[PDB]
């Protein structure tokens, strides 16, 4: 299991734009276009994104791209956040891939501010982490992928995702 494998079954996969779970048009896989609820304001968007004239629609391998661009974006942004760093330093590997996943979902904003918790993962207290991370609006609105990221965090292992 890796990264993009891990966020491609919590995203999924759509080739026309859509809502997510909060109402912003997305595409792809997991890729958001807008906050703003216009369809046109999205389009315009989509086709600034690709690069053609799309109508709304891209094709696979223009879904991958984008999701190659905003898994490296979300890499950068966490080594370059101040307060992730640290945290992402100190972890190991499988441990990583669930900061990223984070930082995929809600940005490197929103991450950057579950401070304790981010205490408590750099000191390595599995347990206690996974309790925190639940008291969340994240894990409120969309509990089975947080469970998955909770347990992944809280094992080390990938068996959320097996
Ligand atoms: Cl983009
Ligand atoms: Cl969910």
């Amino acid at each position: 299991m890796n990264i993009f494998e891990m966020l491609r079954i919590d995203e999924g996969l759509r080739l026309k734009i859509y809502k997510d779970t909060e109402g912003y048009y997305t595409i792809g896989i997991g890729h958001l276009l807008t906050k703003s609820p216009s369809l046109n304001a999205a389009k315009s968007e989509l086709d600034k994104a690709i690069g053609r004239n799309t109508n709304g629609v891209i094709t696979k391998d223009e879904a991958e791209k984008l999701f190659n661009q905003d898994v490296d974006a979300a890499v950068r942004g966490i080594l370059r956040n101040a307060k992730l760093k640290p945290v992402y330093d100190s972890l190991d590997t499988v441990r990583r891939a669930a900061l990223i996943n984070m930082v995929f979902q809600m940005g490197e904003t929103g991450v950057a501010g579950f401070t304790n918790s981010l205490r408590m993962l750099q000191q390595k207290r599995w347990d206690e982490a996974a309790v925190n991370l639940a008291k969340s609006r994240w894990y409120n609105q969309t509990p089975n992928r947080a469970k998955r990221v909770i347990t992944t965090f809280r094992t080390g292992t990938w068996d959320a995702y097996k």
